[PDB]
């Protein structure tokens, strides 16, 4: 497993199919990694910046810590995935499912989530100021703590979510459980 230099896709493909599942701290900024089926590897600490992630199954993947700035996460499935304490800064997660996912302490600062599934995800003190949510499923999410300031929840599903403390300042409501309350 290539530590310390940047990693090969077809390498990463051959290791993850011989069985590997330790991908701890690897270097896969920028890579194209669309459609790779990734389920359950362990991708702690993993530099995935700027990566194209597009439609990639991390199902059950241990994303905690690792960097995602930029990427591209349209339509990735991480349902049950950790992305505890990652920094998804300025990504792009469009239509992605995060059913059951956690994303406690995530940093999520202008994402784009439109349309992304985060029904029962754990997102508590998660920063997803000026974040995109147009018409994401947060249904029994917990968001405690959360900054959601200046957010977009226009026609979010936010049935049955925890938003006990959460900065909802500029947030646009509409359309949410909570419009004209």
């Amino acid at each position: 497993v290539p530590r310390g230099s940047h990693m090969d896709v077809e390498k990463l493909r051959q290791l993850y199919a011989a069985g590997e599942r330790d991908f701890s701290i690897v270097d896969l900024r920028g890579a194209v990694l669309e459609n790779i089926n990734l389920s359950g590897a362990i991708l702690h600490g993993a530099m995935l910046d700027e990566a194209n992630l597009q439609q990639a199954n991390l199902s059950r993947a241990d994303l905690s810590g690792a960097t995602l700035n930029g990427a591209d996460l349209r339509g990735a499935n991480l349902s049950k995935a950790d992305l505890s304490d990652a920094i998804l800064d300025n990504a792009i997660l469009e239509g992605a499912i995060l059913d059951e996912a956690v994303l406690n302490q995530a940093n999520l600062k202008a994402a784009n989530l439109e349309q992304a599934i985060l029904s029962h995800a754990n997102i508590r003190e998660a920063d997803l100021s000026e974040a995109n949510l147009e018409a994401a499923d947060l249904s029994g999410a917990d968001l405690a703590i959360a900054d959601l300031h200046q957010a977009n929840l226009h026609q979010a599903a936010l049935e049955r979510a925890n938003l006990t403390g959460a900065n909802l300042e500029d947030a646009n409501l509409e359309g949410t459980i909570l419009e004209g309350g």
